[PDB]
């Protein structure tokens, strides 16, 4: 996260980090037994933190919980980053309390204008790098379509949306993507590109996940 803010530990309750020996994406806790990230942060031997702030000290309320499957939506395209969601089942459930929650999916998707909620372990630097060992967070408007679309021609489908800031300054970045866009209490995106971080005329673009609900639903209810 670029311009953001440190969070405070687990004010972001559902918020996830997947680790494969060091974090490497976000995701967001739907049930006591999957999690939804990004389709491009998919690998193999994923153990999913839960209750994280600082990823590099243990603090106490910390949930560290293997997956027993990953499940990438059968129409992710890694070239365009259409369909860019992937659903992650835990070997066991977690265990739900303050600290640690489930975020609700959404009924109905998100009009621009709407103000959300982006959080992660992402760099924090436009130019150069840095990468916190604490959650930050950032509140960013949903933008119109047509101002996504004119940010970036022929690239933009109906699966995505643009949130953030046409000046640039305040955006998500690498090691964000996978984690959640929380919007009136409900997940709707996930991190998934954007060129170079906060960079102007550049916003972040994100997963529409309210196109995805019945596929998660279903999903989840076979496996
Ligand atoms: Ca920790």
């Amino acid at each position: 996260i670029v311009g953001g803010y440190t969070c405070g530990a687990n004010t972001v309750p559902y918020q996830v980090s997947l680790n494969s020996g060091y974090h490497f994406c976000g995701g967001s806790l739907i049930n006591s037994q999957w999690v939804v990230s990004a389709a491009h942060c998919y690998k193999s031997g994923i153990q999913v933190r839960l209750g994280e702030d600082n990823i590099n000290v243990v603090e106490g309320n910390e949930q560290f919980i293997s997956a027993s499957k990953s499940i990438v939506h059968p129409s992710y395209n890694s070239n365009t980053l259409n369909n860019d969601i992937m659903l992650i089942k835990l070997k066991s459930a977690a265990s739900l309390n303050s600290r640690v929650a489930s975020i609700s999916l959404p009924t109905s998707c998100a009009s621009a204008g709407t103000q959300c909620l982006i959080s992660g372990w992402g760099n924090t630097k436009s130019s150069g790098t840095s990468y916190p060992d604490v959650l930050k967070c950032l509140k960013a408007p949903i933008l119109s379509d047509s101002s996504c679309k004119s940010a970036y021609p022929g690239q933009i489908t109906s699966n995505m949306f643009c949130a953030g800031y046409l000046e640039g300054g305040k955006d998500s970045c690498q090691g964000d993507s996978g984690g959640p866009v929380v919007c009136s209490g409900k997940l709707q995106g996930i991190v998934s590109w954007g060129s170079g971080c906060a960079q102007k005329n550049k916003p972040g673009v994100y997963t529409k996940v309210c196109n995805y609900v019945s596929w998660i639903k279903q999903t989840i209810a076979s496996n």
